[PDB]
């Protein structure tokens, strides 16, 4: 469902913690997930990761996230964020699967938000 907004350059732009890169095997496959979405899914993603909802695309562009797995993440951790800084909290998933259907659950709100 993409329609004139250029996600190569988020993802391309995105931080990371000190020590970590896309080229990590959760990042990668973080973002393989971000990439088979539709547009609808990823307005969710950044609705909660961003204070802004329905984000322009003069956000967009610029907009970064900020990958961060506390030093006592778990496996099974849901995946949080905060509007703060665009941090993005992601747990070291054993698998790929995991991590896609991680990526949903916060979309599709996970609940307890409040």
């Amino acid at each position: 469902g993409n329609t004139d907004y250029d996600w190569k350059t988020f993802e391309k732009n995105a931080r990371y913690e000190p020590g970590y890169n896309s080229s990590h095997p959760t990042i990668v496959m973080f973002w393989k997930a971000f990439h088979k979405l539709t547009l609808e899914e990823k307005k969710k993603f950044l609705v909660f990761l961003t204070g802004t909802d329905r984000l322009q695309m003069k956000d967009l562009n610029n907009m970064k996230i900020t990958f961060c797995c506390p030093e006592s993440w778990n496996e099974r951790d849901p995946i949080r964020a905060l509007t703060c800084f665009s941090v993005l909290f992601l747990p070291k998933y054993s698998t790929m699967e995991t991590v896609e259907e991680a990526l949903q659950e916060a979309i599709n709100n996970n609940r307890g938000f409040g």
